[PDB]
């Protein structure tokens, strides 16, 4: 269902899609091939749904963490840049988009969260998370608040969760151990507990989302926010005097943001793979192309060495890199999606007070560790249990799996049932 002789590109709504459309226009000027840039909601969830049916965009942009899951599902074409091209990008950015020994996307830019602060409200930003409650008390007395950031996406809370020892999957000898998840260890609980105490003491609101935090910062209502390089354009036009700096420490340890490499993958079902490669290699990944996108919404530290060098003196980028150095480049393994879903629920339920930190993180740990078992059984049920009421009841039971033994016990009932 994907049309031949044109390029449809999907990119997130917080990125420079207008600048990306300018690169599309230069492609059109040169080749007469139409480039259409779209920014659908929930695109990282929408892509695997549509592309599995052989549909969707020719090119998809997202951070590299989602791509191993897409590759594993056979949704992506292997990309074929020659050595001369590969040498133009930082080698570690290629590593981020390598899956089972194959390159599965073009790396574009390195993104890390930083602390963004209003220099007029707060000339010297706090070095520690611990000093933020006292600062908020002081600012509330002037009708302001200390900190607002998106509490609906776990990406923004992760740096604090990881600071004292939270981790996604343990890295042991070149590989991530999908059995060893670190979302309910003592460090993770300490970080989430700190965040939930900020909410309990009314230094933040559980309902704060991206739009609310951005508006409050850009209007001068809050002294600090946590956000990525894409956010800087809007702060520029707002005429807040702002700085970008290292995230605060927690229990004397740096905050450790998960670092994303914005990446562009080619849909396995695209009839336009050679056009996609030509657009990405010869138009986007050039000084000219990245500058167009960057001018729209900043990219971060770009993967293309020549242009990265030109931008690096910007202290906002220097702070991005300092934060990236303290954090870790995300895994790209297929288990990342369930990890993020699990942590999103934990943070939302703990912050709303619907669950305690300990209960919220224990459930997230289980969901992340058992996600493979649960997917296997849901697939098995769908293929082998024709009675819909029986199937729904099995699906309910899958939701209750805590571990490998639970998985085996339920699999036995599903096999027994299908063979009746
Ligand atoms: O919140 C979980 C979410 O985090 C990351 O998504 C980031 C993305 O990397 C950034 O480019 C920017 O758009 O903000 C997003 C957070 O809202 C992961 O890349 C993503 O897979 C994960 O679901």
């Amino acid at each position: 269902k994907i049309e031949e002789g044109k390029l449809v590109i999907w990119i997130n709504g917080d990125k420079g899609y207008n600048g990306l459309a300018e690169v599309g226009k230069k492609f059109e000027k040169d080749t007469g091939i139409k480039v259409t840039v779209e920014h659908p909601d929930k695109l990282e969830e929408k892509f695997p749904q549509v592309a599995a049916t052989g549909d969707g965009p020719d090119i998809i942009f997202w951070a590299h963490d989602r791509f191993g899951g897409y590759a594993q599902s056979g949704l992506l074409a292997e990309i074929t840049p020659d050595k001369a091209f590969q040498d133009k990008l930082y080698p570690f950015t290629w590593d981020a988009v390598r899956y089972n020994g194959k390159l599965i996307a073009y790396p574009i830019a390195v993104e890390a969260l930083s602390l963004i602060y209003n220099k007029d409200l707060l000339p010297n930003p706090p070095k520690t998370w611990e000093e933020i409650p006292a600062l908020d008390k002081e600012l509330k007395a002037k009708g302001k608040s200390a900190l607002m950031f998106n509490l609906q996406e776990p990406y923004f809370t992760w740096p604090l969760i990881a600071a004292d020892g939270g981790y996604a999957f343990k890295y042991a000898a070149g590989k991530y151990d999908i059995k060893d998840v670190g979302v309910d260890n003592a460090g993770a609980k300490a970080g989430l507990t700190f965040l939930v105490d900020l909410i309990k003491n009314k230094h933040m609101n559980a309902d704060t989302d991206y739009s609310i935090a951005e508006a409050a910062f850009n209007k001068g209502e809050t002294a600090m926010t946590i956000n990525g390089p894409w956010a800087w354009s809007n702060i520029d036009t707002s005429k807040v005097n702002y700085g970008v700096t290292v995230l605060p420490t927690f229990k004397g340890q740096p905050s450790k943001p998960f670092v994303g490499v914005l990446s562009a993958g080619i849909n396995a079902a695209s009839p336009n793979k050679e056009l996609a490669k030509e657009f990405l290699e010869n138009y986007l990944l050039t000084d000219e192309g990245l500058e167009a996108v960057n001018k729209d919404k900043p990219l971060g530290a770009v993967a293309l060495k020549s242009y990265e060098e030109e931008l690096a003196k910007d202290p906002r980028i220097a702070a991005t890199m300092e934060n990236a150095q303290k954090g870790e480049i995300m895994p790209n393994i297929p288990q990342m999606s369930a990890f993020w879903y699990a942590v999103r629920t934990a943070v939302i339920n703990a912050a709303s007070g619907r669950q305690t930190v300990d209960a919220a993180l224990a459930a997230a740990q289980t969901n992340a560790a058992a996600s493979g078992y649960k997917m296997t059984l849901l697939a098995l049920i769908k293929e082998s249990i024709p009675n819909q009421a029986k199937r729904q009841k099995f699906e309910m039971q899958v939701g209750g799996i805590r571990n490998e033994q639970d998985f085996k016990n339920l699999r036995r009932e599903i096999i027994r049932s299908a063979a009746q």
